[PDB]
């Protein structure tokens, strides 16, 4: 079964959301594309990126180091397409702004625009958690920007409930 997403709540015609761990979603669904919440040097040291890398038994990190050696770092708001390993056909590494480190929140629109190069994606909420963006603002930018089919996995029931209530107001 291809892109077998289950238990999502449809918010708009192309944005769906679930209270779920993106790693467990990728193992079950084996989507065509999983989005990583990357940094510009593709160092997957913790958070979502560390969890996805650990689920590949460090194969994602070795591949990422080799991409950085040949191409240099990404820009904030940018992305690159690498292997999905055992989690997906492809991993789209997207760098949202880290507001806690002084990066511009306006780059969150550029970060979501990368999603439009892929017909179907499993993704986390960009710049949320320790990147410091307001997660309700990140959802609003996702809904206004992404035009392809995106399945958002948010691994926190408290935040999930706040995002759905914020959308349905
Ligand atoms: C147990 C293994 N899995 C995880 O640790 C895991 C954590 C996951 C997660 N976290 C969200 C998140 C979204 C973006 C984001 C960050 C965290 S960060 O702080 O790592 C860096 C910047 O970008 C939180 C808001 C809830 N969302 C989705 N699936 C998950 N899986």
């Amino acid at each position: 079964e291809v892109n077998s997403f289950s238990g999502y709540l449809k918010l708009t015609d192309n944005v769906y959301i679930k209270n779920a761990d993106i790693v467990e979603e990728a193992k079950k669904v084996k989507p065509t594309v999983v989005v990583n919440a990357a940094n510009v040097y593709l160092k997957h040291g913790g958070g979502v990126a560390g969890a996805l890398n650990k689920a590949t038994n460090n194969a994602m990190q070795v591949e990422s180091d080799d991409y950085i050696a040949t191409n240099g770092p990404l820009k904030v708001g940018g992305s690159c397409v690498l292997s999905g390993h055992n989690l997906a056909k492809h991993c789209l590494h997207v760098v949202g702004p880290n507001v806690n480190k002084g990066e511009d929140i306006q780059l969150l629109k550029s970060a979501y625009e990368n999603f439009n190069q892929h017909e179907v994606l499993l993704a986390p909420l960009l710049s949320a958690g320790i990147f410091g963006a307001d997660p309700i603002h990140s959802l609003r930018v996702c809904v206004d920007t992404v035009r392809t089919n995106v399945y958002l996995a948010v691994f926190d029931k408290n935040l999930y409930d706040k995002l759905v209530s914020s959308f349905l107001e």
